[PDB]
Protein backbone atom coordinates (compact mmCIF):
# COMPACT_ATOMS: atom_id res chain seq x y z
CA UNK A 1 0.00 0.00 0.00
CA UNK A 2 1.53 3.27 -1.22
CA UNK A 3 0.08 6.75 -0.83
CA UNK A 4 2.08 7.93 -3.87
CA UNK A 5 3.46 6.15 -6.95
CA UNK A 6 7.12 5.20 -6.74
CA UNK A 7 9.28 6.14 -9.76
CA UNK A 8 10.45 3.21 -11.89
CA UNK A 9 13.48 1.54 -10.32
CA UNK A 10 12.88 2.94 -6.86
CA UNK A 11 11.70 1.07 -3.78
CA UNK A 12 9.34 2.10 -0.99
CA UNK A 13 10.64 0.81 2.36
CA UNK A 14 10.77 1.44 6.10
CA UNK A 15 13.46 1.67 8.74
CA UNK A 16 12.98 1.69 12.51
CA UNK A 17 15.02 4.50 14.03
CA UNK A 18 14.97 4.99 17.80
CA UNK A 19 11.68 3.10 17.98
CA UNK A 20 10.01 5.13 15.21
CA UNK A 21 9.19 3.51 11.87
CA UNK A 22 10.22 5.89 9.09
CA UNK A 23 9.02 5.48 5.53
CA UNK A 24 11.31 6.34 2.63
CA UNK A 25 11.72 5.88 -1.09
CA UNK A 26 15.18 4.90 -2.38
CA UNK A 27 16.97 4.30 -5.67
CA UNK A 28 20.22 4.85 -7.52
CA UNK A 29 23.88 4.10 -6.85
CA UNK A 30 26.77 6.14 -5.50
CA UNK A 31 27.21 8.72 -2.72
CA UNK A 32 24.05 9.33 -0.71
CA UNK A 33 21.73 12.30 -1.10
CA UNK A 34 18.82 12.66 1.30
CA UNK A 35 15.87 14.79 0.21
CA UNK A 36 13.57 16.09 2.98
CA UNK A 37 10.08 17.42 2.20
CA UNK A 38 8.00 20.10 3.93
CA UNK A 39 4.52 20.95 5.14
CA UNK A 40 1.51 19.91 3.08
CA UNK A 41 3.56 17.29 1.27
CA UNK A 42 5.59 14.08 1.53
CA UNK A 43 8.55 12.43 -0.19
CA UNK A 44 6.55 12.66 -3.43
CA UNK A 45 7.38 16.34 -4.01
CA UNK A 46 10.82 15.02 -5.05
CA UNK A 47 9.57 12.35 -7.47
CA UNK A 48 10.60 14.27 -10.61
CA UNK A 49 14.09 15.13 -9.32
CA UNK A 50 14.80 11.65 -7.92
CA UNK A 51 15.34 9.69 -11.20
CA UNK A 52 17.76 12.38 -12.40
CA UNK A 53 19.83 12.35 -9.22
CA UNK A 54 19.75 8.53 -9.18
CA UNK A 55 22.00 8.49 -12.25
CA UNK A 56 24.86 9.78 -10.08
CA UNK A 57 23.78 9.21 -6.46
CA UNK A 58 22.03 6.90 -4.05
CA UNK A 59 18.85 8.89 -3.35
CA UNK A 60 16.70 8.57 -0.24
CA UNK A 61 13.53 10.59 0.36
CA UNK A 62 11.95 9.98 3.78
CA UNK A 63 8.53 11.02 5.08
CA UNK A 64 8.90 13.30 8.11
CA UNK A 65 7.79 11.75 11.41
CA UNK A 66 3.99 11.69 11.57
CA UNK A 67 3.63 12.67 7.92
CA UNK A 68 3.22 10.50 4.84
CA UNK A 69 3.77 6.89 5.92
CA UNK A 70 6.16 7.63 8.82
CA UNK A 71 5.21 7.11 12.47
CA UNK A 72 5.11 10.16 14.76
CA UNK A 73 8.28 10.95 16.73
CA UNK A 74 8.54 9.50 20.22
CA UNK A 75 10.68 12.31 21.62
CA UNK A 76 9.08 15.46 20.20
CA UNK A 77 8.66 17.72 17.19
CA UNK A 78 11.31 20.36 17.85
CA UNK A 79 13.97 20.61 15.17
CA UNK A 80 16.70 19.14 17.32
CA UNK A 81 14.56 16.13 18.26
CA UNK A 82 13.41 15.39 14.72
CA UNK A 83 16.88 15.87 13.23
CA UNK A 84 18.16 12.93 15.32
CA UNK A 85 15.83 10.57 13.43
CA UNK A 86 16.83 11.93 10.03
CA UNK A 87 20.55 11.93 10.82
CA UNK A 88 20.44 8.34 12.07
CA UNK A 89 18.41 7.25 9.02
CA UNK A 90 20.93 8.73 6.59
CA UNK A 91 23.91 7.32 8.49
CA UNK A 92 22.40 3.83 8.22
CA UNK A 93 22.80 4.12 4.45
CA UNK A 94 26.07 6.07 4.59
CA UNK A 95 27.88 5.02 7.78
CA UNK A 96 31.43 5.68 6.53
CA UNK A 97 31.04 8.69 4.23
CA UNK A 98 29.49 12.17 4.35
CA UNK A 99 26.17 12.54 2.53
CA UNK A 100 24.39 15.37 0.71
CA UNK A 101 21.24 17.02 2.05
CA UNK A 102 18.43 18.79 0.21
CA UNK A 103 15.53 20.18 2.28
CA UNK A 104 12.40 22.21 1.56
CA UNK A 105 10.22 24.17 3.97
CA UNK A 106 9.99 22.51 7.42
CA UNK A 107 12.49 19.99 6.10
CA UNK A 108 14.95 22.78 6.90
CA UNK A 109 13.72 23.08 10.50
CA UNK A 110 14.08 19.32 10.92
CA UNK A 111 17.61 19.07 9.53
CA UNK A 112 19.47 22.21 10.56
CA UNK A 113 20.41 20.95 14.04
CA UNK A 114 21.93 17.72 12.80
CA UNK A 115 23.88 19.57 10.12
CA UNK A 116 25.43 21.95 12.63
CA UNK A 117 26.05 19.15 15.17
CA UNK A 118 27.57 16.73 12.67
CA UNK A 119 29.20 18.98 10.07
CA UNK A 120 31.65 16.30 8.96
CA UNK A 121 28.72 14.04 7.97
CA UNK A 122 27.34 16.61 5.50
CA UNK A 123 29.21 17.01 2.22
CA UNK A 124 26.96 19.61 0.57
CA UNK A 125 23.67 21.26 1.51
CA UNK A 126 20.71 22.75 -0.37
CA UNK A 127 17.95 24.59 1.49
CA UNK A 128 14.75 25.85 -0.18
CA UNK A 129 12.08 28.43 0.56
CA UNK A 130 11.52 28.72 4.30
CA UNK A 131 13.25 30.43 7.23
CA UNK A 132 15.61 28.60 9.55
CA UNK A 133 13.88 29.01 12.92
CA UNK A 134 15.35 32.10 14.61
CA UNK A 135 14.34 35.56 15.78
CA UNK A 136 13.80 36.69 12.18
CA UNK A 137 10.51 34.77 12.14
CA UNK A 138 9.05 37.26 14.64
CA UNK A 139 9.58 40.06 12.10
CA UNK A 140 7.27 38.70 9.38
CA UNK A 141 4.00 40.66 9.15
CA UNK A 142 0.56 39.38 10.14
CA UNK A 143 -1.04 41.22 7.21
CA UNK A 144 0.20 42.91 4.04
CA UNK A 145 -0.96 45.65 1.71
CA UNK A 146 -1.78 42.87 -0.82
CA UNK A 147 -3.67 40.61 1.59
CA UNK A 148 -2.75 37.48 3.53
CA UNK A 149 0.93 37.33 4.53
CA UNK A 150 3.43 34.54 3.95
CA UNK A 151 3.50 33.09 7.47
CA UNK A 152 0.32 34.08 9.34
CA UNK A 153 -0.33 30.32 9.48
CA UNK A 154 2.49 30.00 12.02
CA UNK A 155 0.12 31.46 14.64
CA UNK A 156 -2.88 29.50 13.32
CA UNK A 157 -1.06 26.17 13.45
CA UNK A 158 0.66 26.94 16.78
CA UNK A 159 -2.54 28.11 18.50
CA UNK A 160 -3.69 26.26 21.65
CA UNK A 161 -6.87 24.16 22.00
CA UNK A 162 -6.16 22.26 18.78
CA UNK A 163 -7.63 25.25 16.92
CA UNK A 164 -6.24 24.28 13.49
CA UNK A 165 -6.96 20.51 13.65
CA UNK A 166 -10.44 21.20 14.94
CA UNK A 167 -11.24 23.61 12.12
CA UNK A 168 -9.53 21.71 9.31
CA UNK A 169 -10.63 18.16 10.18
CA UNK A 170 -13.09 17.01 7.49
CA UNK A 171 -12.02 19.90 5.25
CA UNK A 172 -8.41 18.89 4.64
CA UNK A 173 -8.77 18.74 0.85
CA UNK A 174 -10.31 22.23 0.66
CA UNK A 175 -7.76 23.69 3.04
CA UNK A 176 -4.72 22.23 1.34
CA UNK A 177 -5.77 23.46 -2.11
CA UNK A 178 -6.11 26.94 -0.67
CA UNK A 179 -2.85 26.82 1.26
CA UNK A 180 -0.87 25.46 -1.66
CA UNK A 181 -2.31 27.77 -4.30
CA UNK A 182 -2.04 30.82 -2.03
CA UNK A 183 1.70 30.13 -1.78
CA UNK A 184 2.17 29.49 -5.54
CA UNK A 185 2.99 31.58 -8.61
CA UNK A 186 2.40 28.74 -11.09
CA UNK A 187 -0.81 27.42 -9.56
CA UNK A 188 -1.63 25.39 -12.70
CA UNK A 189 0.68 22.51 -11.71
CA UNK A 190 -1.60 21.72 -8.78
CA UNK A 191 -4.17 19.66 -10.62
CA UNK A 192 -7.17 18.30 -8.76
CA UNK A 193 -5.60 14.85 -9.09
CA UNK A 194 -2.30 15.87 -7.45
CA UNK A 195 -4.13 17.75 -4.69
CA UNK A 196 -6.26 14.65 -4.03
CA UNK A 197 -3.05 12.66 -3.50
CA UNK A 198 -1.53 15.10 -1.02
CA UNK A 199 -4.80 15.71 0.85
CA UNK A 200 -5.51 12.01 1.38
CA UNK A 201 -2.13 11.67 3.09
CA UNK A 202 -2.26 14.61 5.48
CA UNK A 203 -5.96 13.91 6.28
CA UNK A 204 -4.90 10.82 8.27
CA UNK A 205 -5.76 12.07 11.77
CA UNK A 206 -2.29 11.43 13.21
CA UNK A 207 -0.82 13.21 10.19
CA UNK A 208 -3.05 16.28 10.46
CA UNK A 209 -2.06 16.53 14.10
CA UNK A 210 1.65 15.86 13.44
CA UNK A 211 1.60 18.60 10.82
CA UNK A 212 0.68 21.25 13.39
CA UNK A 213 2.95 19.90 16.15
CA UNK A 214 5.93 21.09 14.09
CA UNK A 215 4.54 24.62 14.47
CA UNK A 216 3.72 24.12 18.16
CA UNK A 217 7.42 23.30 18.59
CA UNK A 218 8.63 26.26 16.50
CA UNK A 219 9.43 28.53 19.46
CA UNK A 220 11.41 25.70 21.06
CA UNK A 221 13.32 25.24 17.79
CA UNK A 222 14.13 28.97 17.80
CA UNK A 223 15.55 28.66 21.33
CA UNK A 224 17.55 25.57 20.33
CA UNK A 225 18.96 27.29 17.25
CA UNK A 226 20.00 30.40 19.18
CA UNK A 227 22.63 28.21 20.83
CA UNK A 228 23.48 26.07 17.79
CA UNK A 229 24.04 29.08 15.53
CA UNK A 230 27.11 30.07 17.56
CA UNK A 231 28.97 27.81 15.13
CA UNK A 232 28.71 28.63 11.40
CA UNK A 233 28.27 25.94 8.75
CA UNK A 234 31.49 25.22 6.85
CA UNK A 235 30.34 23.02 3.96
CA UNK A 236 29.24 24.22 0.51
CA UNK A 237 25.64 25.39 0.65
CA UNK A 238 23.10 26.62 -1.89
CA UNK A 239 19.78 28.32 -1.18
CA UNK A 240 16.81 28.41 -3.54
CA UNK A 241 13.74 30.59 -3.15
CA UNK A 242 10.74 31.55 -5.27
CA UNK A 243 10.66 35.10 -6.66
CA UNK A 244 6.99 34.93 -7.52
CA UNK A 245 3.86 35.00 -5.43
CA UNK A 246 4.23 33.00 -2.22
CA UNK A 247 8.03 32.60 -2.33
CA UNK A 248 10.66 33.68 0.16
CA UNK A 249 12.55 35.78 -2.39
CA UNK A 250 15.73 37.48 -1.16
CA UNK A 251 15.13 36.53 2.49
CA UNK A 252 16.44 33.00 1.95
CA UNK A 253 20.01 33.90 1.01
CA UNK A 254 20.18 36.89 3.33
CA UNK A 255 19.37 34.75 6.36
CA UNK A 256 21.63 31.91 5.25
CA UNK A 257 24.62 34.25 5.05
CA UNK A 258 24.46 34.50 8.85
CA UNK A 259 24.63 30.70 9.10
CA UNK A 260 27.08 29.60 6.42
CA UNK A 261 30.57 30.57 5.32
CA UNK A 262 30.14 29.17 1.81
CA UNK A 263 26.75 29.96 0.31
CA UNK A 264 25.37 30.76 -3.10
CA UNK A 265 21.75 31.75 -3.56
CA UNK A 266 19.18 31.80 -6.34
CA UNK A 267 15.77 33.38 -6.60
CA UNK A 268 13.66 31.74 -9.31
CA UNK A 269 11.41 34.20 -11.17
CA UNK A 270 7.77 33.26 -11.67
CA UNK A 271 7.97 30.57 -9.02
CA UNK A 272 6.37 30.57 -5.57
CA UNK A 273 6.98 28.29 -2.60
CA UNK A 274 6.53 24.94 -4.35
CA UNK A 275 9.73 24.92 -6.38
CA UNK A 276 9.96 21.23 -7.33
CA UNK A 277 6.47 21.35 -8.92
CA UNK A 278 6.14 24.96 -10.03
CA UNK A 279 9.56 25.20 -11.61
CA UNK A 280 10.88 21.67 -12.03
CA UNK A 281 13.25 22.30 -14.93
CA UNK A 282 15.30 25.17 -13.47
CA UNK A 283 15.15 23.88 -9.87
CA UNK A 284 16.22 20.35 -10.83
CA UNK A 285 19.08 21.70 -12.92
CA UNK A 286 20.36 23.93 -10.13
CA UNK A 287 20.27 21.04 -7.65
CA UNK A 288 21.88 18.47 -9.96
CA UNK A 289 24.67 20.84 -11.00
CA UNK A 290 25.42 21.94 -7.43
CA UNK A 291 25.61 18.38 -6.09
CA UNK A 292 27.63 17.19 -9.09
CA UNK A 293 30.41 19.57 -8.02
CA UNK A 294 31.22 16.89 -5.45
CA UNK A 295 31.79 13.13 -5.51
CA UNK A 296 29.34 11.12 -7.63
CA UNK B 1 -37.60 37.25 18.94
CA UNK B 2 -34.43 39.06 19.98
CA UNK B 3 -30.91 37.68 19.77
CA UNK B 4 -30.00 39.46 23.02
CA UNK B 5 -32.05 40.66 26.00
CA UNK B 6 -33.04 44.32 25.79
CA UNK B 7 -32.44 46.39 28.96
CA UNK B 8 -35.44 47.78 30.83
CA UNK B 9 -36.48 51.15 29.41
CA UNK B 10 -34.93 50.38 26.03
CA UNK B 11 -36.54 49.46 22.72
CA UNK B 12 -35.33 47.22 19.93
CA UNK B 13 -36.26 48.75 16.58
CA UNK B 14 -35.31 49.12 12.92
CA UNK B 15 -34.79 51.92 10.42
CA UNK B 16 -34.19 51.84 6.68
CA UNK B 17 -31.04 53.68 5.66
CA UNK B 18 -30.27 53.84 1.96
CA UNK B 19 -32.35 50.71 1.38
CA UNK B 20 -30.74 48.75 4.20
CA UNK B 21 -32.73 47.68 7.26
CA UNK B 22 -30.61 48.45 10.34
CA UNK B 23 -31.34 47.06 13.79
CA UNK B 24 -30.67 49.14 16.89
CA UNK B 25 -31.50 49.35 20.58
CA UNK B 26 -32.45 52.79 21.89
CA UNK B 27 -33.30 54.43 25.22
CA UNK B 28 -32.83 57.51 27.39
CA UNK B 29 -33.36 61.25 26.90
CA UNK B 30 -31.07 64.14 26.02
CA UNK B 31 -28.34 64.59 23.39
CA UNK B 32 -27.56 61.52 21.29
CA UNK B 33 -24.70 59.09 21.89
CA UNK B 34 -24.21 56.29 19.36
CA UNK B 35 -22.34 53.16 20.50
CA UNK B 36 -20.82 50.96 17.76
CA UNK B 37 -19.71 47.37 18.41
CA UNK B 38 -17.02 45.28 16.76
CA UNK B 39 -16.16 41.82 15.52
CA UNK B 40 -17.56 38.80 17.31
CA UNK B 41 -20.23 40.91 18.95
CA UNK B 42 -23.35 43.00 18.48
CA UNK B 43 -25.09 45.97 20.13
CA UNK B 44 -25.23 43.76 23.25
CA UNK B 45 -21.63 44.45 24.28
CA UNK B 46 -22.92 47.88 25.35
CA UNK B 47 -25.78 46.59 27.53
CA UNK B 48 -24.13 47.41 30.87
CA UNK B 49 -23.14 50.92 29.78
CA UNK B 50 -26.46 51.77 28.13
CA UNK B 51 -28.68 52.14 31.24
CA UNK B 52 -26.09 54.34 32.98
CA UNK B 53 -25.59 56.58 29.95
CA UNK B 54 -29.35 56.75 29.43
CA UNK B 55 -29.66 58.82 32.62
CA UNK B 56 -28.10 61.78 30.79
CA UNK B 57 -28.28 60.96 27.07
CA UNK B 58 -30.37 59.42 24.33
CA UNK B 59 -28.43 56.24 23.61
CA UNK B 60 -28.53 54.23 20.37
CA UNK B 61 -26.58 51.03 19.75
CA UNK B 62 -26.92 49.69 16.20
CA UNK B 63 -25.91 46.31 14.82
CA UNK B 64 -23.31 46.77 12.10
CA UNK B 65 -24.57 45.94 8.59
CA UNK B 66 -24.82 42.18 8.18
CA UNK B 67 -24.20 41.51 11.87
CA UNK B 68 -26.68 40.98 14.68
CA UNK B 69 -30.13 41.78 13.27
CA UNK B 70 -29.03 44.31 10.63
CA UNK B 71 -29.26 43.66 6.89
CA UNK B 72 -25.98 43.41 4.95
CA UNK B 73 -24.81 46.61 3.23
CA UNK B 74 -25.92 47.12 -0.38
CA UNK B 75 -22.87 49.19 -1.30
CA UNK B 76 -19.95 47.43 0.39
CA UNK B 77 -17.98 46.71 3.55
CA UNK B 78 -15.22 49.33 3.26
CA UNK B 79 -15.01 51.90 6.03
CA UNK B 80 -16.32 54.72 3.87
CA UNK B 81 -19.29 52.73 2.60
CA UNK B 82 -20.35 51.42 6.01
CA UNK B 83 -19.83 54.78 7.71
CA UNK B 84 -22.51 56.31 5.46
CA UNK B 85 -25.12 53.97 6.97
CA UNK B 86 -24.12 54.77 10.52
CA UNK B 87 -23.88 58.52 9.93
CA UNK B 88 -27.30 58.63 8.30
CA UNK B 89 -28.85 56.53 11.08
CA UNK B 90 -27.46 58.87 13.74
CA UNK B 91 -28.68 61.92 11.79
CA UNK B 92 -32.23 60.49 11.76
CA UNK B 93 -32.25 60.83 15.56
CA UNK B 94 -30.02 63.90 15.94
CA UNK B 95 -30.78 66.16 12.94
CA UNK B 96 -30.29 69.50 14.74
CA UNK B 97 -27.39 68.81 17.10
CA UNK B 98 -24.03 67.08 16.98
CA UNK B 99 -23.94 63.64 18.57
CA UNK B 100 -21.36 61.67 20.56
CA UNK B 101 -19.73 58.58 19.13
CA UNK B 102 -18.29 55.61 20.99
CA UNK B 103 -16.79 52.68 19.04
CA UNK B 104 -14.88 49.47 19.79
CA UNK B 105 -12.83 47.25 17.48
CA UNK B 106 -14.12 47.33 13.85
CA UNK B 107 -16.70 49.87 14.97
CA UNK B 108 -13.73 52.24 14.65
CA UNK B 109 -13.12 51.16 11.02
CA UNK B 110 -16.77 51.72 10.21
CA UNK B 111 -17.06 55.16 11.82
CA UNK B 112 -13.78 57.01 11.25
CA UNK B 113 -14.62 58.15 7.70
CA UNK B 114 -17.93 59.73 8.69
CA UNK B 115 -16.32 61.41 11.70
CA UNK B 116 -13.56 63.04 9.65
CA UNK B 117 -15.95 64.05 6.82
CA UNK B 118 -18.71 65.38 9.09
CA UNK B 119 -16.81 66.88 12.01
CA UNK B 120 -19.51 69.43 12.83
CA UNK B 121 -21.84 66.47 13.44
CA UNK B 122 -19.62 64.88 16.11
CA UNK B 123 -19.49 66.47 19.54
CA UNK B 124 -17.13 64.05 21.31
CA UNK B 125 -15.45 60.83 20.26
CA UNK B 126 -14.38 57.69 22.14
CA UNK B 127 -12.43 54.92 20.44
CA UNK B 128 -11.51 51.60 22.08
CA UNK B 129 -8.94 48.89 21.51
CA UNK B 130 -8.28 48.49 17.78
CA UNK B 131 -6.26 50.31 15.17
CA UNK B 132 -7.74 52.84 12.77
CA UNK B 133 -6.96 51.25 9.39
CA UNK B 134 -3.64 52.69 8.19
CA UNK B 135 -0.12 51.54 7.32
CA UNK B 136 0.58 50.82 11.00
CA UNK B 137 -1.37 47.56 10.73
CA UNK B 138 1.26 46.17 8.37
CA UNK B 139 3.81 46.24 11.21
CA UNK B 140 2.02 43.81 13.52
CA UNK B 141 3.83 40.47 13.61
CA UNK B 142 2.61 37.15 12.21
CA UNK B 143 3.95 35.18 15.18
CA UNK B 144 5.54 35.80 18.60
CA UNK B 145 7.97 34.08 20.95
CA UNK B 146 5.01 33.27 23.26
CA UNK B 147 2.73 31.85 20.57
CA UNK B 148 -0.03 33.25 18.38
CA UNK B 149 0.12 36.98 17.62
CA UNK B 150 -2.64 39.54 18.12
CA UNK B 151 -3.82 40.10 14.56
CA UNK B 152 -2.98 37.06 12.42
CA UNK B 153 -6.73 36.82 11.99
CA UNK B 154 -6.56 39.84 9.65
CA UNK B 155 -5.02 37.45 7.07
CA UNK B 156 -7.22 34.46 7.96
CA UNK B 157 -10.38 36.53 7.62
CA UNK B 158 -9.26 38.44 4.50
CA UNK B 159 -8.27 35.27 2.64
CA UNK B 160 -10.26 34.32 -0.46
CA UNK B 161 -12.00 31.02 -1.27
CA UNK B 162 -14.25 31.83 1.70
CA UNK B 163 -11.45 30.28 3.77
CA UNK B 164 -12.76 31.54 7.11
CA UNK B 165 -16.46 30.74 6.56
CA UNK B 166 -15.62 27.30 5.26
CA UNK B 167 -13.39 26.31 8.17
CA UNK B 168 -15.49 27.98 10.87
CA UNK B 169 -18.95 26.89 9.72
CA UNK B 170 -20.16 24.19 12.10
CA UNK B 171 -17.56 25.24 14.68
CA UNK B 172 -18.67 28.85 15.25
CA UNK B 173 -18.96 28.56 19.04
CA UNK B 174 -15.63 26.77 19.28
CA UNK B 175 -13.85 29.38 17.19
CA UNK B 176 -15.38 32.38 18.90
CA UNK B 177 -14.52 31.10 22.38
CA UNK B 178 -10.92 30.65 21.30
CA UNK B 179 -10.82 34.08 19.67
CA UNK B 180 -12.34 35.85 22.65
CA UNK B 181 -10.11 34.11 25.14
CA UNK B 182 -6.96 34.69 23.06
CA UNK B 183 -7.75 38.41 23.16
CA UNK B 184 -8.83 38.52 26.79
CA UNK B 185 -7.10 39.03 30.11
CA UNK B 186 -10.21 38.19 32.11
CA UNK B 187 -11.90 35.18 30.51
CA UNK B 188 -14.09 34.78 33.60
CA UNK B 189 -16.39 37.60 32.50
CA UNK B 190 -17.38 35.46 29.51
CA UNK B 191 -19.89 32.92 30.77
CA UNK B 192 -20.71 29.86 28.69
CA UNK B 193 -24.12 31.45 28.18
CA UNK B 194 -22.74 34.73 26.89
CA UNK B 195 -20.54 32.81 24.46
CA UNK B 196 -23.63 30.92 23.29
CA UNK B 197 -25.49 34.18 22.57
CA UNK B 198 -22.68 35.75 20.55
CA UNK B 199 -21.90 32.53 18.69
CA UNK B 200 -25.50 31.94 17.60
CA UNK B 201 -25.70 35.46 16.19
CA UNK B 202 -22.54 35.47 14.08
CA UNK B 203 -23.22 31.87 12.98
CA UNK B 204 -26.11 33.04 10.81
CA UNK B 205 -24.67 32.37 7.33
CA UNK B 206 -24.99 35.97 6.14
CA UNK B 207 -23.49 37.25 9.41
CA UNK B 208 -20.54 34.84 9.31
CA UNK B 209 -19.77 36.07 5.81
CA UNK B 210 -20.41 39.71 6.72
CA UNK B 211 -17.93 39.43 9.61
CA UNK B 212 -15.14 38.47 7.25
CA UNK B 213 -16.12 40.87 4.47
CA UNK B 214 -15.07 43.71 6.81
CA UNK B 215 -11.58 42.21 6.71
CA UNK B 216 -11.71 41.57 2.96
CA UNK B 217 -12.28 45.32 2.64
CA UNK B 218 -9.52 46.25 5.09
CA UNK B 219 -6.84 47.16 2.57
CA UNK B 220 -9.40 49.24 0.70
CA UNK B 221 -10.23 51.00 3.99
CA UNK B 222 -6.51 51.67 4.54
CA UNK B 223 -6.28 53.26 1.10
CA UNK B 224 -9.42 55.33 1.73
CA UNK B 225 -8.08 56.53 5.09
CA UNK B 226 -4.76 57.55 3.60
CA UNK B 227 -6.66 60.31 1.83
CA UNK B 228 -9.11 61.10 4.65
CA UNK B 229 -6.33 61.56 7.23
CA UNK B 230 -5.13 64.71 5.45
CA UNK B 231 -7.77 66.36 7.64
CA UNK B 232 -7.11 66.10 11.37
CA UNK B 233 -9.90 65.46 13.89
CA UNK B 234 -10.75 68.57 15.89
CA UNK B 235 -13.35 67.38 18.42
CA UNK B 236 -12.55 66.21 21.97
CA UNK B 237 -11.44 62.59 21.78
CA UNK B 238 -10.70 59.84 24.28
CA UNK B 239 -9.01 56.50 23.68
CA UNK B 240 -9.26 53.40 25.86
CA UNK B 241 -7.13 50.28 25.50
CA UNK B 242 -6.49 47.16 27.56
CA UNK B 243 -3.13 47.01 29.30
CA UNK B 244 -3.26 43.26 29.82
CA UNK B 245 -2.98 40.22 27.58
CA UNK B 246 -5.03 40.71 24.42
CA UNK B 247 -5.11 44.50 24.58
CA UNK B 248 -3.72 47.24 22.36
CA UNK B 249 -1.86 48.95 25.22
CA UNK B 250 -0.03 52.16 24.34
CA UNK B 251 -0.63 51.76 20.58
CA UNK B 252 -4.15 53.14 20.80
CA UNK B 253 -3.25 56.60 22.13
CA UNK B 254 -0.03 56.84 20.14
CA UNK B 255 -1.84 56.21 16.86
CA UNK B 256 -4.69 58.54 17.81
CA UNK B 257 -2.26 61.41 18.46
CA UNK B 258 -1.52 61.33 14.72
CA UNK B 259 -5.22 61.83 13.92
CA UNK B 260 -6.61 64.07 16.64
CA UNK B 261 -5.58 67.47 17.99
CA UNK B 262 -7.42 67.06 21.29
CA UNK B 263 -7.00 63.56 22.69
CA UNK B 264 -6.66 61.92 26.06
CA UNK B 265 -5.95 58.26 26.56
CA UNK B 266 -6.18 55.56 29.20
CA UNK B 267 -4.67 52.09 29.35
CA UNK B 268 -6.58 49.81 31.73
CA UNK B 269 -4.36 47.38 33.65
CA UNK B 270 -5.65 43.83 34.03
CA UNK B 271 -7.89 44.10 30.95
CA UNK B 272 -7.55 42.78 27.43
CA UNK B 273 -9.46 43.62 24.25
CA UNK B 274 -13.02 43.19 25.45
CA UNK B 275 -13.22 46.32 27.56
CA UNK B 276 -17.00 46.58 28.08
CA UNK B 277 -17.00 43.08 29.58
CA UNK B 278 -13.55 42.58 31.11
CA UNK B 279 -13.55 45.96 32.75
CA UNK B 280 -17.14 47.14 32.66
CA UNK B 281 -17.10 49.42 35.69
CA UNK B 282 -13.92 51.44 35.01
CA UNK B 283 -14.65 51.61 31.29
CA UNK B 284 -18.20 52.76 31.96
CA UNK B 285 -16.97 55.41 34.40
CA UNK B 286 -14.38 56.84 32.03
CA UNK B 287 -16.88 57.06 29.16
CA UNK B 288 -19.68 58.58 31.26
CA UNK B 289 -17.34 61.18 32.76
CA UNK B 290 -15.73 62.09 29.45
CA UNK B 291 -19.07 62.59 27.68
CA UNK B 292 -20.60 64.43 30.65
CA UNK B 293 -18.05 67.25 30.35
CA UNK B 294 -20.30 68.51 27.55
Amino acid sequence: AEEFPVPNGFESAYREVDGVKLHYVKGGQGPLVMLVHGFGQTWYEWHQLMPELAKRFTVIAPDLPGLGQSEPPKTGYSGEQVAVYLHKLARQFSPDRPFDLVAHDIGIWNTYPMVVKNQADIARLVYMDAPIPDARIYRFPAFTAQGESLVWHFSFFAADDRLAETLIAGKERFFLEHFIKSHASNTEVFSERLLDLYARSYAKPHSLNASFEYYRALNESVRQNAELAKTRLQMPTMTLAGGGHGGMGTFQLEQMKAYAEDVEGHVLPGCGHWLPEECAAPMNRLVIDFLSRGRH
